[PDB]
């Protein structure tokens, strides 16, 4: 669970498929267990005033990592988003990983990416699939739209193969004042079996990290519950990161540590294993 060469992750990845991805299954149930003696609070999350704050009833934010909104004239549980700080490549919260926001959370969602000074949003859902709804669209289709007192406006759209790239402009009615929030959202989602291809991914992630500009906020990450593909991403920036610094690989030992940051980060074997096949590409890409 040290940091192992570039290297041996490769010859790592070799043993981890063999016997029916076997040492797979272990790492993942690693995984599952690691926080279960902790007793890692999430009281806000489970109180009645914020319950409908809450996408999944099963899907908390830990009370210490939690992003806490700035008090509102009045309330007593104004502060709550379901967002949590992660850890990143050698920079603590450097992200902000949450659900997708809902109708109801939309002005606390705004009201977050502006008190946090965040400049990047990470969507990595599109808003229905297989005709289940997993994302509300928080942002305007076109032109301008009030979220409490954020004024959103759509500035531009780039649509790529895989992921498309809006521009927006934002700003507080009641208080620089006027910002650029890029999004990257991801919208390649196969309709049936899994992905598939790691090359895409790997082009998302590497653009959308690039964009991070110094000194700005936390970059905002989400997908439905803000857990599964949140963590995959976060996991994969991180590791591309340590890789080009260190040529050193420590998925087990970073995704370890980022679960008592927020619950379930990497919420299924299938992620944790695409995490690994994504990082032998990115390797290999040379
Ligand atoms: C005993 N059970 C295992 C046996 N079968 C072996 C097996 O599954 N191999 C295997 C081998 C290689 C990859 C996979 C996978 C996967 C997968 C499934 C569902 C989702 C999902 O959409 O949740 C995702 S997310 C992908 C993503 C998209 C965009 C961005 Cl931006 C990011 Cl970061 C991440 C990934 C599985």
């Amino acid at each position: 669970m040290e940091a192992i060469p570039v290297k041996q992750f490769v010859k790592h990845i070799g043993e981890l498929y063999s016997n029916n991805q076997h040492g797979f299954s272990e790492d993942f149930e690693e995984v599952q267990r690691c926080t279960a003696d902790m007793n890692i609070t999430a009281e806000h999350s489970n109180h009645p005033e914020n319950k409908h704050k809450n996408r999944y009833i099963n899907i908390l934010a830990y009370d210490h990592s939690r992003v806490k909104l700035r008090p509102l004239p009045g309330s007593k549980h104004s502060d709550y988003i379901n967002a949590n700080y992660v850890d990143g490549y050698n920079k603590a919260k450097a992200y902000i990983a949450t659900q997708g926001p809902l109708k109801s959370t939309f002005e606390d969602f705004w009201r977050m990416i502006w008190e946090q000074n965040t400049g990047i949003i990470i969507m990595i859902t599109n808003l229905v699939e297989k005709g289940r709804r997993k994302c509300d669209q928080y942002w305007p289709t076109e032109n301008t739209e009030e979220y409490g007192n954020i004024i959103v406006t759509l500035k531009s759209t780039k649509i790529h193969a895989c992921y498309t790239v809006r521009r927006f402009s934002i700003r507080n009615t009641k208080v620089q004042n006027e910002r650029v929030v890029i999004q990257y959202h991801y919208t390649q989602w196969p309709d049936m079996g899994v992905p598939e291809y790691a090359l895409p991914v790997l082009t998302f992630v590497r653009r959308s990290s690039a964009a991070r500009m110094p000194e700005t906020g936390p970059v905002l990450v989400h997908c439905s519950a803000g857990v599964g593909r949140t963590g995959t991403y976060i996991v994969i920036d991180s590791m591309l990161q340590q890789i080009k610094d260190k040529s050193t690989v420590n998925v087990l030992g970073f995704l370890k540590h980022i679960r008592t940051q927020r619950n379930y980060l990497v919420q299924t074997e299938e992620q944790y294993i695409f995490i690994h096949d994504a990082l032998l590409e990115a390797i290999l890409g040379k």
